[PDB]
Formats: C-alpha cells, sequence, structure tokens
C-alpha cells in the first residue's frame, strides 16, 4: 500500500452514495461531496436547505471568484439550479495539492439532497462532454491533472458493509478508498484487468458475455449496451436495459426458484427478510459480466455474488432478522454498472491510458463457499459489434 494518506478517506453506503471529504475557499470549508463517476460537475449547496446543516459560503471566501452565469441541471430523479463561480479547493485526505476549480453554488433544488446521506455536494469525476451547461465547464479532476503532478488516474474501492448502519454507526464506520493519482496494491486481491473506456463522456465500456450461474444468457450482445454500458458510483443498483433486465430476472428467478419471492420484491421496491444469519445465499446464482480486454478478441469476467446484488436494509420493525432489496433494476438509458457492483471491486479509472481496471476487492462481502472474482482471458470475437451506434 503506497497511498496511505488517502486509504480509508471515504464514508458512506450503496443506498446514499458514497462521500469524501474536501474543502473550499479561504479559509478553508469542510463540505462531504458525494464521488459520482457518472456526472462531471463539482456542485455543492450554497444556501440553508432542510437536509443540509453546512453548505458554501461564497462571501466569507477571500479566493471566490463569480463567473456571472447560471445553471440549471434537471436529472430525473430531481434537478438544481445554481450560481457559477471559481474558489480554490483541496482534499484533506487526498493528494497535498490545492487547486483552482469550477463549482456551481446550488441556490435552488429539488429532490437532489437527501436526508442524512451526510454529503453537501456533488464531484462528478467523469468527462467535460457530459457536464453542464456544456463542455467549456472544465470537470474538477481536469484542473487537478493540469495545474499539478498528480498523475492522471484515479482509483475506488466503495466497501459494502454486508449489513445494515446506522445514523451512528455510518458516520463512524470508513466506506472505502478514493485513491488521487495511482493504485494502491493492498486495497485488492489477484490481477487488475483492464476494459478499453468506449469513448470519453461517461466511462463508457462494452458488455461482451453475460451468464448467471455460468449459463449464457445467449442475448445478442448489442442489447448488453442498448444504448451505453457505463461505471457509475453515483447509481446505487446494477441497471440493465429492459430487454436484458427481463431476461435475466427470469435467469435469476429460475436458479433461486426453491424460494418463491414477491413481485415487488423483483421490482426492487420490498425487502425480503430472513431469521438472523440464515440469509440463504446459496441459492442465488452469481452473475458473470465479460468486458472487452485490450488484446484483440480477448475479454475477461467479473462475477458479482448476491451479497452484492441484495442490498442489506433495515427492517420495517427494526427486528433482528437480516433483510434485503434486490439491487438490479431495468433502465432505458443503458447498462449502469453502479455502487453495488462497484462494491465487489477494486476499480481502476485510468484516464491516461483510457482504460477501467477491474480486481477483487479486498473488501468485498462474501461467504465460505464463493467470492467474486475477476478472471481471463477468454477468446472472444467481434467486440466491436456489441457497441451500439445511434
Ligand atoms: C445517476 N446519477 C448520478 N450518477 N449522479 C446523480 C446523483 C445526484 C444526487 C444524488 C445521487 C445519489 C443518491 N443516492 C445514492 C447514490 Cl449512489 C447517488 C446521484 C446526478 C448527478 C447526475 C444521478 O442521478
Amino acid at each position: 500500500g503506497s497511498f496511505v494518506e488517502m486509504v480509508d478517506n471515504l464514508r458512506g453506503k450503496s443506498g446514499q452514495g458514497y462521500y469524501v471529504e474536501m474543502t473550499v475557499g479561504s479559509p478553508p470549508q469542510t463540505l462531504n461531496i458525494l464521488v459520482d463517476t457518472g456526472s462531471s460537475n463539482f456542485a455543492v449547496g450554497a444556501a440553508p436547505h432542510p437536509f443540509l446543516h453546512r453548505y458554501y459560503q461564497r462571501q466569507l471566501s477571500s479566493t471566490y471568484r463569480d463567473l456571472r452565469k447560471g445553471v440549471y441541471v434537471p436529472y430525473t430523479q430531481g434537478k438544481w439550479e445554481g450560481e457559477l463561480g471559481t474558489d480554490l479547493v483541496s482534499i484533506p485526505h487526498g493528494p497535498n495539492v490545492t487547486v483552482r476549480a469550477n463549482i456551481a453554488a446550488i441556490t435552488e433544488s429539488d429532490k437532489f439532497f437527501i436526508n442524512g446521506s451526510n454529503w453537501e455536494g456533488i464531484l462528478g469525476l467523469a468527462y467535460a462532454e457530459i457536464a453542464r451547461p456544456d463542455d467549456s465547464l472544465e470537470p474538477f479532476f481536469d484542473s487537478l491533472v493540469k495545474q499539478t503532478h498528480v498523475p492522471n488516474l484515479f482509483s475506488l474501492q466503495l466497501c459494502g458493509a454486508g449489513f445494515p448502519l446506522n445514523q451512528s454507526e455510518v458516520l463512524a464506520s470508513v466506506g472505502g478508498s478514493m485513491i488521487i493519482g495511482g493504485i494502491d496494491h493492498s486495497l485488492y486481491t489477484g490481477s487488475l484487468w483492464y476494459t478499453p473506456i468506449r469513448r470519453e463522456w461517461y466511462y463508457e465500456v462494452i458488455i461482451v458475455r453475460v451468464e448467471i450461474n455460468g449459463q449464457d444468457l445467449k442475448m445478442d450482445c448489442k442489447e448488453y449496451n442498448y444504448d451505453k454500458s457505463i461505471v457509475d458510483s453515483g447509481t446505487t443498483n446494477l441497471r440493465l436495459p429492459k430487454k436484458v433486465f427481463e431476461a435475466a430476472v427470469k435467469s435469476i428467478k429460475a436458479a433461486s426458484s426453491t424460494e418463491k419471492f414477491p413481485d415487488g420484491f423483483w421490482l426492487g421496491e420490498q425487502l425480503v427478510c430472513w431469521q438472523a444469519g440464515t440469509t440463504p445465499w446459496n441459492i442465488f446464482p452469481v452473475i458473470s459480466l465479460y468486458l472487452m480486454g485490450e488484446v484483440t478478441n480477448q475479454s475477461f469476467r467479473i462475477t458479482i455474488l448476491p451479497q452484492q446484488y441484495l442490498r442489506p436494509v433495515e427492517d420495517v420493525a427494526t427486528s433482528q432478522d437480516d433483510c434485503y432489496k434486490f439491487a438490479i433494476s431495468q433502465s432505458s438509458t443503458g447498462t449502469v454498472m453502479g455502487a453495488v457492483i462497484m462494491e465487489g471491486f477494486y476499480v481502476v479509472f485510468d484516464r491516461a491510458r483510457k482504460r477501467i481496471g477491474f480486481a477483487v476487492s479486498a473488501c468485498h462481502v462474501h461467504d465460505e463457499f464463493r467470492t467474486a472474482a475477476v478472471e481471463g482471458p477468454f477468446v472472444t470475437l467481434d467486440m466491436e459489434d456489441c457497441g451500439y451506434n445511434i
């Protein structure tokens, strides 16, 4: 482990997001910021909100610069409005550098902030193409690399606890690591396997095969990437295109058929509970996603367990049962490898070499009989045809 200052610098959980401490302004104002590989703006609460106990106060920063421009950002599940500016930003448990970065000061929002998430803003780590209002607003990581000697790479180890964390526990627990500018070997086991970044906008990848307990889903591989496949720390679930979700759920139901679960469970809405310690992990299948490799006609696979795709939740009766929600859900905007999938792996966002690496995480949840895996190589032909073009 060569990056001790950054190891264990994240907190949070898949349902509410993982965040890192940052400072903004002069004197520094401390804020907790969601790590989001699915967006490209650095946007922070800058006005009072019922769900915020702190926010960025521009009038108190001597280094604040107003860009005299507003930004309106609507999402599917919420929206916000803000004022653009720049200021000096640092990451206390990070590289020992301070940079001048763009900041969207959020003045109005709807369904954006989460009660009890403990974060006050978002750090969009994806590329300028998807920055708001347009690609001229340089994202944070691009500023960091341009202004310093930090290598153009970061890596994420998101650590799911494997059980519910109450309000106090989630604040006191280590949620993982964000290594800025490097790869920390203590965070994974086995080898790192890399898949190309198809295009630099989201962190887009190409899935070439899907198995449920070794059984090929057998769909045209273009379906797996319709209309894109991305790696997104800012989505909780593994999200699959509608037709892929329908085929995968049918296969997961068949593999787990010795127990019948209600429709609401498969819809990711209702929890399922078992007596303490008796969760029947073994009846649920493993899921393997094969990704395009860096060598021609070569792929590798990542394998996740039900300990990743069943998200621990507290029972409505705060009982002693062990309860979960199904964290695989349908999408109309492509595959999203969200936080519950990332919790199985150490993920290297190697921007310098336009590739994403995966290795088994040293903090993935498993049982005595099965573990997550990253394995290869496999011979896979015509992988380019798996990518979707509009
Ligand atoms: C899909 N997605 C992102 N990748 N980030 C967003 C976001 C915004 C606010 C909160 C969360 C969030 C909430 N709960 C759990 C998580 Cl993991 C993330 C995500 C948005 C900027 C585009 C969002 O909707």
